[PDB]
């Protein structure tokens, strides 16, 4: 799969606490190759470290994701972010340094109108990317202790 690694780092703030789906944010220069701006189902993995991990997120394992590319036009951010949903976990990852692995594209990038109207359709691009990286882990024959998909 297409992927990129850097820390997690602040972003506006609202992911968990407005949406309730907390994203770790990565910004990279323009120079740097991603994916077209859009919604994807991915792996993020806390790469190997000495650093302690706070939550139930270790490191060297592949976290089953949803990911946004892009600007996150519904809000009208400023600057390209990837963005990572780590399904059913919570750590806190500031700092920490991830790979985040492109494993399929769920949809385009869209302007909502309303914060609802957005919520609707990060459910669903949950839902789908559940079902889309367990096709993964059998495609690839994953080993159990390498990645985490809960259910
Ligand atoms: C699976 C998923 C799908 C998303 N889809 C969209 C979208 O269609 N349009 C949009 O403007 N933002 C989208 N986002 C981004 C959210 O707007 C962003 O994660 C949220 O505003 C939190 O921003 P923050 O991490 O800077 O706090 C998506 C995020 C995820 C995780
Ligand atoms: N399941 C999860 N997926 C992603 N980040 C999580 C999760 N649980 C906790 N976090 C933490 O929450 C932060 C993301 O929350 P968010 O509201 O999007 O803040 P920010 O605007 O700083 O990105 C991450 O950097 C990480 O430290
Ligand atoms: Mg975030
Ligand atoms: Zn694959």
């Amino acid at each position: 799969h297409f992927y990129v690694t850097g820390p997690v780092v602040r972003g506006a703030g609202r992911g968990g606490k407005e949406l309730g789906f907390p994203t770790a944010n990565q910004y990279f220069h323009d120079t740097v190759a991603l994916p077209a701006d859009g919604v994807y189902a991915g792996w993020l993995t806390i790469l190997p470290t000495e650093a302690p991990v706070s939550g139930n997120m270790e490191p060297e394992v592949a976290y089953a994701a949803a990911i946004s590319v892009g600007t996150n036009p519904t809000f009208g951010d400023e600057q390209r972010s990837v963005e990572s949903f780590v399904l059913d976990r919570d750590a806190d990852l500031y700092g920490h340094d991830v790979k985040v692995e492109f494993v399929d594209h769920v949809r385009a990038m869209e302007k909502f109108d309303s914060v609802e109207q957005l919520l609707e359709v990060m459910a669903k691009d949950v839902q789908k990317t559940r079902t889309l990286l367990a096709q993964d882990v059998q495609a690839h024959k994953m080993a159990p202790e390498t990645y985490f998909l809960q259910a």
